[PDB]
């Protein structure tokens, strides 16, 4: 019942009751708390709520002292006292408590629905503890309204990746995609597509009618360590050791591993096929005898790195660290859960409490503010190397509805490379046509990217606004589909592609019309293919997004077709037109 207050770190006895997550407040920011919302319950070492027989009054605000104990204006002794009074509510330490000019902040992340862009603004704008109150809180909101959706109840079984389920009446249903995983009952982690439902599930189990599926929740653990530590710069390079013979395949990255021995923590934005992998490597072979780290948030991030390092780092110092409650297939060629070597891969969930001479932490873009706290209070490391892109796609936020969440709210490493710069920039795009380049070049880079290759005349693009139904609320545009297959019978190399979209229900139409295979946007990130064909589907503030635009085009290697629906971003599409 005793700690440090969440604003002002000064001792104190209180907590708000009425915050989900019962925050410490001292006497001075319990008062403006709770004078300024509905929060009126505060919790001591004993609740303050009047203490006479059948009394219900918990205001603090019309509670007294009377003696040791609190009771409300009607049965107060003579001798009591208010328990809010100059500017203060009564609690212990009564005298060193600081306060705070951020209370208003507080007030505003305490008692929000996290619906808002402007929330999330808040919390990655405010002090550091504040940051931290707002990834818990919201956390747990997004965790607690998992229990709103229905329960799903096999009604039959119609194959081995088709049936018909019954959804509980009262309650809305999650939209069915690869980001919703139920859990069935404990026959596994299942995961539906589209009255016949599509699942996939962890193992071939034999389901049953009668089986139902719940969304996934979490309990939500307290943070402790900020999302970034305070920043150190150093004379020279501190606890690392270079060698004297990078291969010159990595030598173009040798300052930039330099700087980051010199601070204990650094940026890099790495824009699409800038080779951010390749930097997160030879960083390793630059400092050979390093403990590295490499973690991001999925377990697709991390076993890109395990592939690179499998290529280039002894296989013997390598473990990929899967955790023991296994749900999908991870990188094999390592050693599993050998958490003392040299090299650790592992996602930010399943992080042991170890040290590292560096840790890398990559697709920055995709983490949140809790994930970089846990990164630190699991990871103790003497550097800490942060690669991703702002430009690219954020972690999908449940509960946001209202605005457009941008760049530089996606955490506090996207803050700080959108507002100060990144500490290193890749500059040279590798995988692209340079039409690709230099569109999204000064699309989202300021005109800073360059191309390595030539263009290559293989990129194209259509004006076509087609028709859009609706799956619920993800779209399909069937026009569009069907313009793409009379492009596939005029251009035969192209049988090979991967189709893309921002939408489930869209993918959907195209894997049985077209026959390839299909990704979202958001799913293709971090891929790399030949040939892509992107259809935008709608005009909608999703499809129309430059990020995620940004991402669809820069996936492609030799060619892109793009049939467009919003007239601004095909302009600025550097590719030759096609008619119809
Ligand atoms: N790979 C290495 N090559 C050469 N000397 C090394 C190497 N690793 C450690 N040492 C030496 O052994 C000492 C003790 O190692 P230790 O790991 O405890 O230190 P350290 O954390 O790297 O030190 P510092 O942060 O001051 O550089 C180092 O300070 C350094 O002088
Ligand atoms: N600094 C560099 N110097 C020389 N060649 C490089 C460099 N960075 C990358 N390359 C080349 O580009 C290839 C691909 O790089 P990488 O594995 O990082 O993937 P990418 O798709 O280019 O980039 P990213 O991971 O940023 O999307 C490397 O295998 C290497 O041949
Ligand atoms: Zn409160
Ligand atoms: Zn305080
Ligand atoms: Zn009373």
């Amino acid at each position: 019942a005793v700690g440090a207050c969440v604003l002002c770190n000064s001792q104190t006895s209180l907590r708000c009751g009425a915050c989900i997550r019962r925050p410490f407040l001292c006497c001075k920011c319990c008062y403006d708390h709770v004078i300024s919302t509905s929060h009126k319950l505060v919790l001591s070492v004993n609740p303050y709520v009047c203490n006479a027989p059948g009394c219900d009054v918990t205001d603090v605000t019309q509670l007294y002292l009377g003696g040791m104990s609190y009771y409300c204006k009607s049965h107060k002794p003579p001798i009591s006292f208010p328990l809010c009074a100059n500017g203060q509510v009564f609690g212990l330490y009564k005298n060193t408590c600081v306060g705070s000019d951020n209370v208003t902040d507080f007030n505003a992340i305490a008692t929000c629905d996290w619906t808002n862009a402007g929330d999330y603004i808040l919390a990655n704008t405010c002090t550091e503890r504040l940051k931290l109150f707002a990834a818990e809180t919201l956390k747990a909101t997004e965790e607690t309204f998992k229990l709103s959706y229905g329960i799903a109840t096999v009604r039959e079984v119609l194959s081995d990746r088709e049936l018909h389920l019954s959804w509980e009446v009262g309650k809305p249903r999650p939209p069915l995609n690869r980001n919703y995983v139920f859990t069935g009952y404990q026959i596994g982690e299942y995961t539906f597509e589209k009255d016949a439902v599509v699942y996939r599930g962890t193992t071939t189990y034999k389901l049953n009618v009668g089986d139902y599926f719940v969304l996934t929740s979490h309990t939500v653990m307290p943070l402790s360590a900020p999302t970034l530590v305070p920043q150190e710069h150093y004379v020279r390079i501190t606890g690392l050791y270079p060698t004297l013979n990078i291969s010159d395949e990595f030598s173009s990255n040798v300052a930039n591993y330099q700087k980051v021995g010199m601070q204990k923590y650094s940026t890099l934005q790495g824009p699409p096929g800038t080779g951010k992998s390749h930097f997160a490597i030879g960083l390793a072979l630059y400092y050979p005898s390093a403990r590295i780290v490499y973690t991001a948030c999925s377990h697709a991030a991390v076993d890109a790195l395990c592939e690179k390092a499998l290529k280039y780092l002894p296989i013997d110092k390598c473990s990929r660290i899967i955790p023991a409650r296994a749900r999908v297939e991870c990188f094999d060629k390592f050693k599993v859960n050998s958490t003392l070597e040299q090299y650790v891969f592992c996602t930010v969930n399943a992080l042991p409490e170890t040290t590292a001479d560096i840790v890398v932490f990559d697709e920055i873009s995709m983490a949140t503010n809790y994930d970089l706290s846990v990164v630190n209070a699991r990871l103790r490391a003497k550097h800490y190397v942060y690669i991703g892109d702002p430009a690219q796609l954020p972690a999908p936020r449940t509960l946001l509805t209202k605005g457009t969440l941008e760049p530089e709210y996606f955490n506090s490493v996207c803050r700080l490379m959108k507002t100060i710069g990144p500490d290193m920039f890749l500059g040279t795009c590798r995988r692209c046509p340079a039409e690709i380049v230099d569109t999204v070049s000064a699309l989202v880079y300021d005109n800073k990217l360059k191309a390595h290759k030539d263009k290559s005349a293989q990129c194209f693009k259509m004006f076509y606004k087609g028709v859009i139904t609706h799956d619920v609320s993800s779209a399909i545009n069937r026009p569009q589909i069907g313009v793409v297959r009379e492009f596939l019978t005029r251009n035969p190399a192209w049988r090979k592609a991967v189709f893309i979209s921002p939408y489930n229900s869209q993918n959907a139409v195209a894997s049985k019309i077209l026959g390839l295979p299909t990704q979202t946007v958001d799913s293709s990130q971090g891929s790399e293919y030949d040939y892509v064909i992107f259809t935008q589907t709608t005009e909608t503030a999703h499809s129309c997004n430059v990020n995620r635009f940004n991402v669809a085009i820069t996936r492609a290697k030799v060619g892109i077709l793009c049939i467009m629906s919003d007239r601004d971003l095909y302009d600025k599409l550097q590719f030759t037109s096609l008619e119809i």
